[PDB]
């Protein structure tokens, strides 16, 4: 029986190599590796790979994994797909650890924007969970943490997250990595996937896909929210994205509104992430 070597960027860097069979369904590879990371809390996680346009695509567990990295290698990355609105209603403290790893790299990617002081408060509760209590003797008034906390790293960043980490006295991991969930589940992009699109006027914005629902960044001034519940049906057409809206109180039909996407892939792409993103927070 014929074995393919998968490799997977986990969310601590490292890399994780099994095989599985090469007729094999995403969901093979996705246990191992969960197997791996001692995850029980698995549905809210998914491996991504990169395409032949170079995009990232969710691996279906439900779909052979041969059909879907086609022509390119078995490489894999570990990810939060359904960003969990009220994180501590998780059931066990290792899943809120990976989803603190994943909003770590959220942040210093600058996927996830951040203020200044917010950027502090996360740094200072991820340390606490690390290292334990502040110590001075490891920082002088010129210490820089092997830490990454921000997309562009300043010595005021550094030494507010010492400021706060030294407020922390006597807080255990598990503690501090639900205080870090509790401020960064407030960020106004967190969880947001974000998709460039046109309207049906051709102007620029951006669609972000999250818990509640389906959001229109035409820009600061002007920011729609459809609720997924508001949704009926999710389509896509050539390089045409749709969705149908229920009909609003006494209004005689429902109303249908139609997006531009680079291409039919990228459409394809959210019009899937959506539809999961609905099935998966009409359930949880
Ligand atoms: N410079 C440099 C340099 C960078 C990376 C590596 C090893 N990368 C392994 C790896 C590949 C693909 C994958 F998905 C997971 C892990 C070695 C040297």
């Amino acid at each position: 029986p014929k074995s393919m070597q998968c490799k997977v960027i986990l969310l601590d860097g490292s890399e994780y190599t099994c095989d599985v069979e090469k007729r094999s369904r995403g969901q093979v590879l996705f246990d191992k590796v969960c197997e791996h990371l001692n995850l029980l809390e698995k549905d809210y996680f998914g491996l991504t790979y990169r395409d032949a346009e170079n995009q990232k695509n969710w691996l279906d567990p439900a779909k052979e994994i041969k059909k879907q990295v086609r022509s390119g290698a078995w490489h894999f990355s570990f990810n939060v797909k359904f960003y969990p609105p009220d994180p501590a209603q998780l059931s066990e403290d290792i899943t809120r650890y990976y989803l603190c790893l994943q909003l770590r790299d959220d942040i210093v990617s600058g996927r996830l924007p951040c203020s200044f002081v917010t950027l502090a408060l996360l740094g200072s509760y991820t340390v606490q969970s690390e290292l334990g209590d502040y110590d001075p003797d490891e920082c002088g008034s010129d210490y820089i943490s092997e830490f990454r906390f921000a997309p562009n790293h300043t010595k005021e960043l550094e030494d507010k997250v010492i400021e706060l980490h030294k407020s922390h006295r006597g807080m255990t991991p598990a503690e501090a990595e639900m205080h870090f969930l509790e401020n960064a589940k407030k960020l106004s992009m967190y969880g947001v996937d974000l998709h460039h699109a046109k309207d049906s006027e051709g102007v620029e914005i951006m669609l972000g896909v999250c818990a509640s629902g389906l959001l229109i960044y035409r820009d600061r001034l002007r920011i729609n929210r459809f609720a997924w519940p508001k949704v009926l049906k999710i389509s896509y057409k050539r390089n045409n994205f749709y969705i149908k809206i229920r009909p609003g109180e006494f209004e005689q039909f429902e109303s249908t509104i139609g997006f531009k996407l680079p291409n039919h892939r990228a459409a394809k792409r959210l019009w899937k992430v959506c539809v999961e993103h609905h099935t998966f927070f009409r359930l949880l």
